[PDB]
DNA sequence: CGGCATACG
DNA sequence: CGTAT
DNA sequence: GCCG
């Protein structure tokens, strides 16, 4: 009734279990911090299992032959309907840890590698990490000055403004080139905390150097408050107006060739968890590997050419599912 | 028990 | 090491 | 942590 692998099933951005995947999602969180990646997967996993429910679990005998919930998820799922709280979430919650991995995680050039070391050697504030700053990356330096304006959501009103400037400064760069917003925003999402754009040409081969170009313009209209600088993935802070004045906002911005867009279409749509299970099942199901550039048969030694993303769900003999279900 | 997605900067 | 879905 |  329920298939193994969220790439089977429509998982909607708003459900009926809302409370249970997102304690799920916090001890996922926490492995995740501690460096266990398959204990953070089981748990999204059972997670997203949740999201593509057609009506609130009650009662714990629900979860019998649900994949991904053993004995941890199932006792979390059942403290939670007994009690409305699971203990070892709550532990995990107020833990010191926890909230410090958090916080240093989420800083734009930190990763959990780092933030563990900071961690280990004592440190624990936000400005803990300023008042040391020759031990920092000109990236990390960047994310912690905006850290304020990109904790704070993005919404689809912004998203709308960003794309315009995008558009004309692909446009200068190169006529007839394309802007296609992709991300959690594509997936239905009315906020979010990054904006994530695909850029392509109809004629294979003219995007090439296109990024640099790109770039290059939307610097010198003074939009670019933080970027790396061939390339073909940027990961910037833009300045973004505001009434009276302007806030930071990430955006990431992608070129792809066009024999290509279908597959980084799909990639950069996601969700994460949706295309690491879209991959997996490709693999280990249909013995076919699957990337944002392409789809490989390793028997023929061939990319099987796609003209849109149904023709991946084709190939990959899964039922289509538009953007808004691949919410897992 | 092995496996857990797969890239680019 | 970081980044992305 | 869970599946096959
Ligand atoms: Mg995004
Ligand atoms: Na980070
Ligand atoms: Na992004």
């Amino acid at each position: 009734w329920m298939p193994a692998y969220a790439c089977q099933r429509p998982t909607p951005l708003t459900h009926h279990n809302t409370g249970l995947s997102e304690a799920l999602e916090i001890l996922a969180e926490a492995a995740g911090f501690e460096g266990s990646e398959g204990r953070l997967l089981t748990f999204c996993r059972a997670a997203s299992v949740l999201k593509a429910l057609p009506s609130p679990v009650t009662t714990l005998s629900q979860l019998q032959g649900l994949p991904h919930f053993g004995e941890h998820s199932s006792r979390v799922v059942q403290e939670l309907l007994e009690h409305g709280v699971c203990e070892e979430v709550e532990r995990v919650r107020r833990s010191e840890r926890y909230q410090t991995m958090k916080l240093f995680t989420q800083i734009f050039g930190v990763g959990v590698k780092t933030a563990d070391r900071w961690y280990r050697e004592g440190l624990r504030t936000l400005d803990d990490l300023r008042e040391q700053p020759q031990k920092l990356t000109q990236q990390q330096k960047a994310g912690l000055q905006h850290h304020q304006d990109l904790s704070t959501p993005v919404l689809r009103s912004d998203v709308d403004a960003l794309q315009q400037v995008v558009e004309e400064a692909v446009g200068q760069a190169l006529p007839g080139a394309t802007v296609t917003l992709t991300g959690g925003f594509r997936r239905g999402k009315l906020q979010g905390h990054d904006v994530d754009f695909l850029i392509t040409h109809p004629k294979e081969g003219q995007e090439a150097g296109l990024l640099p170009r790109v770039m290059c313009r939307l610097q010198d209209q003074g939009l670019i408050l933080y970027h790396q600088h061939a390339f073909e993935r940027s990961f910037c802070i833009f300045r973004l107006p505001q009434p009276g004045s302007w806030k930071a906002v990430r955006v990431d911005l992608v070129v792809a060739p066009v024999s290509q867009f279908p597959f980084a279409l799909l990639g950069w749509t996601g969700s994460k968890l949706f295309q690491r299970e879209l991959r997996r099942f490709s693999r280990k199901e249909k013995g076919l590997w699957l990337n944002s550039h392409g789809l490989f048969d390793p028997e023929q030694k061939t990319f099987f050419q796609a003209a849109s993303e149904e023709d991946i769900f084709r190939h990959l003999g899964l039922e289509y599912l538009p953007p808004e279900q691949r919410n897992a």
